[PDB]
């Protein structure tokens, strides 16, 4: 992309517009002559950088520009004299031919087709986004478009012709489709390269991109597509690259809503009893959709594009939504994301991601799946947090953590499990007199216990202050990692046994462990000992809670065993809107 | 790491010099009480943020700073009087035992040990960096220092315990030794963790850390190592994390030495003839050592930390220097590196790898293995650059370009091979009647060639004019890449036969493919077409080089076909200084 003019022979250049094109107006010159002046047809700008008269210096700098694409081949023509004290002009020609060769994506994020060949992140970066397929007309409505828009000669493709091309490296994780008025696999799996059929004159043409694989630890979710222009005028000699431009695509990442995100539907495929009454209640005045036909293992997130923004469910390791994607860690249980926050500074405006693990990794110690933690990382917009989950025997953070929409302060509650928040209860309770007060009445199989009984248990109150320090341990990684002041945090009283090998479960149904719709919260019945005819543990929820304008509903059978893989399991589930904020105008 | 006080009880709790630890003053407070005060022990230091008097508001914010460790287990005490109208001041006891955890490597970068846990780029940038093993109190020369000093009462370690960790993901890139007055290994592949015996009192702790990875595809190139906290006085429950601080280190990438790096050894193991006295003629005059015993075959970089500096060969896919690490296209053959360059602001002053490739991927194209190039770009600090080499039968950048020292400008030139500047002075000639001299002259198996019977070729025109593009497209790529002007650019004259495949061999020894010791060139010899007694090609490169004040000296028999893996091969290789310029100052 230099023109080197001899004064021999008439030299002949192509010229995409938009392309500084620099002059070799030396190599070839005469040294009879001392100067030299630049004449060019109407449609060409020259731009000399040190009618006119210039030195021969090497060092001066000759750019060309094409106005309009030719029409015909070599319609435009530059002149170079060689003039000098007593040696007359020799001229040098050169015959141009001008076309336009434009790719062109959605790089503003509009959703409508328009720098550099880099993506760049935030409200004022420029790149398109392509969506994961994951499993006419109608089917590219989710894929992205990208048009190849040519002015050139009738004759133009006669001795030149154009190949759409993606790096051996990329093309697995993408497929382009070309439309026809219709359309055809160009580039994908197997095909890194394509020559195009293009006509001469003006023709546009259409193509449609998919991604096929998410970001992760072996992709960092870019997909370069390439359009080269190859001369093969020279028939024996193999073909000359003239030009290339290039669209970056990033894949758009798996994104997870929090509690404090707006519910759209909620699904309770999950037997069944009067549970589905009391859920379908709170989902009628949650104003929310409600269906029926496990939850707890996998977690409906979305992915989003300027043109589309699709539900997409990961299912940890089938008739619900649309859109799909070992330790007791790799469940999704093992799986929260806080709601926007910001910290020190930085801001994480579409929450970060939460997932349990160990302190330190020891033989008796799990951690989940490095395969998981490394994917969370790859999607880059909810920077995951790696909180103490492993002294629970299960070994989920939604067992002792959980977010609430508030309407002060940053317009939510982190609500953490807290056996003291219990303790001080049942015993101020103890004081009053009512020590006598039965944990577990109206139970069908369950030895019921009495606040004193419970109070005056050594073995208890220890195994409950051990779970504390866990806990508070997490409650200071919550307070810096999500830059939280204890005014964000309300204690929820809850208590634990400590089953086989010193690990952890609920004493009394896991109240924290609830289905925020809104303002409208469905927790666990603790069917906790009643005092003055109100569960003494509901009041406390209730009074904690409904401050903040939540409507609290205790519901009975909130979990559930089962016979294979035999674990307690939540029912529900719970789509949620995606934040009105584009991953995209963030900047990790 | 928040602390709970109830008026029942007294508490007691360790603390760590260097940790803000909060106080829970409101949670088991007295409601018949509504204000508070707060009296230490003189080593303690409160803060409350909101003698002294205060109000039981759950919103204010008690914290605690130790000033020197305990001698003795809660040997400093902190008091909470909960005073009120008429409701006499109820206590509060704490009994604190403060000790000193530090762990530390060079995380200023400068050879002595002393902020976040992040590793930073830069000049004011903190991370220790960790040398690769490239397979005592010499070996440990290599490695990097870390010490875990700890102040404690005597007792200490009775009911607490230390752990160092390393991520089961990074455990197989590092290595950790235990000095002992003597090491010993504590962490690496197969033990993430390990139980620190250490006694109470000041007892520092050495241990040696080596890198076993260099940075790649699968390895962003940090090492976090943690010292973890454990509490074991409940003897029946798991051990309680206390505490936690760490170290990232950042393994120190490998680095190339371009031209323009002042030569340290030559190597020509490389059978042989006169050559090698040609070569110790210019080694004596470069006042460079030079040694004998493929050069072509592997690349001398160097690793830098604060500490050590030290030379690692990397082998394209045997007694030389020490510290060692398919396509025609994965040869080092294929792997230049440019000068310091900057380009349009960003700065590259351990310059740009470059490295031959194709321009789109056909079936009928070579690409370099994906495996080096992400490699290449792991390392960072050299942000390679892809140019076009397919072109070329061997496929190697080495073929067409190279660098050399100046003195002005930005201190080097860019020597590209030139089919044009070889013809305008072979003409040049014929114009002065030297057409009839013979090109191969003095040649024991080559059939001789005159300038005229060369020139008058349209076949070798045509094949040297295709050349030229494919030269003249990388010029580009080289001048928007590596940020140059023409007036850095030096076209030497080097003509070509397109062989099987149309693919490109230098039609007489390949000029610009030199060896520089700094002002020193061994140019190889054209056997060119003499006239007036001189290669005038010979010539030429001398009028475009001495004036830089490069002191040509061409050398016969400077590449040398052999039996297997058939191929012609340069004989020498060149360890230069490593860069002043430290690669953990510049930003990617
Ligand atoms: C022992 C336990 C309890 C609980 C303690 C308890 C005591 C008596 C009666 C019911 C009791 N119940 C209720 C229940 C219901 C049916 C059944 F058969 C088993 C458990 N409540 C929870 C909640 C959780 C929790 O939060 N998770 C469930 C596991 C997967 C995690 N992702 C989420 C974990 C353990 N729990
Ligand atoms: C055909 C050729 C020549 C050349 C052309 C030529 C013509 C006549 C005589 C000698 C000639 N010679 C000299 C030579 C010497 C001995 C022998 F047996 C083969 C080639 N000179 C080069 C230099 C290069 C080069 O730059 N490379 C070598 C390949 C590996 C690359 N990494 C570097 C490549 C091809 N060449």
């Amino acid at each position: 992309t230099l023109i080197r003019v001899t004064p021999e022979q008439p030299t002949h250049a192509v010229c995409v517009l938009g392309t500084l094109t620099q002059l070799d107006i030396c190599s070839s010159a005469p040294e009879d002559c001392t100067s030299f002046s630049i004449n060019a047809s109407p449609g060409v700008v020259v731009d000399i950088a040190h009618s006119s008269t210039w030195p021969l210096d090497p060092g001066v700098e000759v750019t060309l520009t094409m106005k309009v694409a030719s029409g015909s081949t070599g319609d435009q023509k530059v002149q170079i004299s060689y003039y000098g004290p007593k040696t007359p002009p020799v001229k040098a020609l050169l015959y141009l031919t001008g076309v336009e060769i434009s790719l062109c994506a959605d790089i503003t994020r509009t959703g409508k087709v328009k720098d550099q060949r880099t993506w760049t992140w935030g409200p004022c970066g420029q790149g398109a986004i392509l969506l994961v397929n994951c499993d006419d007309s109608e089917d590219l409505q989710d894929m992205s478009l990208m048009t190849l828009s040519t002015k050139t000669p009738k004759d133009f493709f006669t001795n030149h012709t154009l190949v759409l091309h993606v790096a051996r490296s990329e093309m697995d994780k993408v497929r382009v489709f070309q439309a026809t008025r219709k359309c055809s696999v160009v580039l994908g799996p197997k095909w890194p390269s394509h020559y195009l059929m293009v006509p001469g004159g003006k023709h546009n043409m259409d193509f449609y991109v998919e991604a096929l694989a998410f970001p992760d630890t072996d992709f960092p979710g870019l997909i370069t597509l390439t359009i080269s222009l190859l001369d093969t005028s020279n028939l024996e000699l193999p073909e000359a690259v003239v030009f290339q431009d290039s669209v970056v695509f990033r894949v758009a990442p798996w994104i997870m809503t929090p509690n404090t995100q707006p519910p759209q539907e909620v699904y309770a495929c999950s037997e069944n009893e009067d549970f589905l009454k009391s859920v379908t209640t709170l989902a009628m005045k949650a104003k929310c959709k409600l269906t029926i036909c496990m939850q707890d293992e996998m977690e409906i997130g979305y992915i989003q594009a300027p043109h589309k923004t699709l539900p997409v469910v990961f299912d940890s390791p089938m008739g619900p939504d649309f859109g799909y994607v070992i330790s007791g860690l790799d469940s999704f249980g093992n799986l929260e994301v806080s709601p926007p926050v910001t910290v020190r500074g930085k801001e994480y405006p579409l929450g970060r991601i939460l997932f349990g693990d160990s302190c330190y990794p020891s033989n008796d110690s799990r951690q989940m799946h490095q395969a998981l933690q490394d994917f969370l990382s790859a999607q880059q917009v909810q920077a995951p947090v790696k909180l103490y989950s492993d002294w629970l025997s299960v070994g989920h953070v939604d067992e002792f953590l959980s977010f609430v929409p508030a309407p002060d302060r940053k317009g939510f509650r982190l609500l953490l499990a807290s056996p003291r928040s219990c303790y001080k209860l049942f015993q101020e309770q103890q004081n009053e007199g009512h020590g006598e007060a039965l944990l577990f009445e109206g139970i069908k199989k369950k030895k019921q216990q009495k606040i004193k009984n419970i109070l005056s248990n050594k073995t208890l109150r220890e195994h409950n202050s051990f779970v504390e320090r866990c806990i508070d341990w997490n409650r200071e990684l919550l307070k810096r990692e999500l830059g939280l002041a204890e005014s964000d945090i309300i204690d929820i009283p809850q208590l634990f046994k400590l089953k086989e090998f010193s690990k952890a479960e609920a004493f009394f149904p896991n109240m924290v462990n609830m289905l925020v719709l809104g303002k409208h919260l469905g927790i666990p019945k603790p069917f906790g000992p009643v005092i003055n005819g109100r569960c003494c543990l509901e009041e406390k929820v209730c009074s904690l809670l409904e401050p903040l304008g939540l409507q609290c509903t205790f519901i009975n059978d909130f979990f559930t065993y089962h016979i294979r893989h035999g674990e307690v399991h939540c029912g529900t589930n719970v789509r949620r809107k995606p934040f009105s904020f584009k991953w995209w105008n963030m900047v990790p």
